[PDB]
């Protein structure tokens, strides 16, 4: 769920407030369309597409599904007790969190005008 994803981000990118990734580019946060503006945005595009794919699973609601995971000593792990939905969503979140840690963060790309720039 989003609370868990927030925690994944806190654990792979502790140097930033989680909310720095909640409204960035065309894909990080509410936005889900247009040109990814940079590599961080591309991380979010993949994440968004990953969620859309997980939503094909019956009863699978990525913002809400509580999965089983651990973040310890620099590593994120999706646990074995996860059902197909939980495993898929956890993997989406894990890969995105790792992606965020390796992407440059451009302040100019925070809170962009989605209606104008993400068609
Ligand atoms: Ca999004």
């Amino acid at each position: 769920n989003l609370y868990q994803f927030k925690n994944m981000i806190q654990c792979t990118v502790p140097s930033r407030s989680w909310q720095d990734f909640a409204d960035y580019g065309c894909y990080c946060g509410k936005g889900g369309s247009g040109t990814p503006v940079d590599d961080l945005d591309r991380c979010c595009q993949v994440h968004d597409n990953c969620y859309n794919e997980a939503e094909n699973i019956s009863g699978c609601r990525p913002y809400f599904k509580t999965y089983s995971y651990e973040c310890t000593q620099g590593t994120l792990t999706c646990k074995g007790d996860n059902n197909a939905c939980a495993a898929s969503v956890c993997d989406c979140d894990r890969l995105a969190a790792i992606c965020f840690a390796g992407a440059p963060y451009n302040d100019a790309n925070y809170n962009i005008d989605l209606k104008a720039r993400c068609n």
